[PDB]
């Protein structure tokens, strides 16, 4: 099954990352979509640095590896400040409010991100999703280091 990118962030709401596999990962990350095309998705992405948020305005291009591919599950970003230059969604719950992005950088770091529509609350996460991403940080060779962005003092 494959998963589409462009319907698990056609929202208004923040799309917060709840979990990540990323080694030191920034603080309040969260994205916001802007506009969904049929060549691609513009968004915000920021994070909290020391109480002030950073933003970035980018635009993630839908790409494909043949021409049999048209689920847009895949993205390619530029200029993007970590040097994050592609996402992948490989699995999302069927209400689109979770989702699991592999997520590629430069810099060959390859984690993965739990991302949930609004900001994470104590309830109980969709169990789909987290069981997913249990069976992703489980599959880790050595060395899982799966940590939350997220604090309550994000806005």
């Amino acid at each position: 099954e494959s998963f589409a990118i462009d319907e698990f962030m056609n929202t208004t709401d923040d799309i917060w990352v709840l979990n990540t596999t990323q080694q030191n990962p920034q603080a309040c990350k969260k994205d916001k979509k802007h506009n969904i095309t049929e060549n691609g998705i513009y968004f915000f992405r920021s994070h909290k640095e020391n109480g002030q948020i950073k933003t970035q305005t980018l635009f993630g291009e839908f790409i494909h590896f043949s021409e049999e591919e048209k689920v847009n599950n895949r993205i390619s970003i530029s200029d993007e400040s970590s040097g994050v230059h592609a996402e992948h969604l490989y699995y999302s719950s069927e209400d689109k409010k979770c989702g699991l992005v592999q997520v590629f950088a430069k810099d060959q770091n390859v984690w993965t991100e739990l991302r949930v529509r609004g900001h994470p609350n104590y309830g109980s996460l969709d169990a789909g999703c987290r069981r997913e991403y249990e069976a992703y940080v489980k599959e880790i060779k050595g060395k899982k280091n799966s940590t939350s962005p997220y604090s309550d003092d994000c806005q």
